[PDB]
């Protein structure tokens, strides 16, 4: 009845918080992130100690996040779902996109240095 129906809607109210803080906490790390990763740096700071804390706090709110996503979805026989994916899998997926990213940048900096002494080689006088 209502003792049941107030939990099923509680407990999912709690399951968008932690949602909705992972993803705050996401976007100020990529953030962080990108200016530590920015090229511009050499010729541009305890910011460091920050980008750790949300790095940190990442994991620790997906496995908190994880088991009560998890206990509800086998309660209520139902998939939990955030923008049309399973919050879990989103969460995953971001990460290796953002891992694929930073490969990707490194890989073009390489092939492109490459061929810049490639080309110097070639038609350099």
């Amino acid at each position: 009845g209502a003792a049941a129906l107030k939990n099923y809607y509680e407990v999912h109210k709690e399951l968008f918080e932690g949602v909705q803080k992972w993803e705050e906490t996401w976007r100020l790390f990529l953030e962080f992130e990108r200016k530590a990763s920015d090229p511009n740096r050499f010729t541009n700071l305890k910011e460091e100690k920050q980008r750790a804390k949300l790095q940190k706090m990442l994991p620790k709110l997906e496995e908190e996040l994880k088991a009560r996503i998890e206990l509800w979805e086998q309660e209520h026989s139902k998939a939990f779902m955030v923008n049309g994916q399973k919050f879990m899998e989103y969460v995953a997926e971001q990460w290796e996109m953002h891992r694929l990213e930073k490969e990707r940048a490194k890989q073009e900096r390489q092939l492109k240095n490459k061929k810049q002494t490639e080309t110097e080689m070639l038609y350099g006088s």
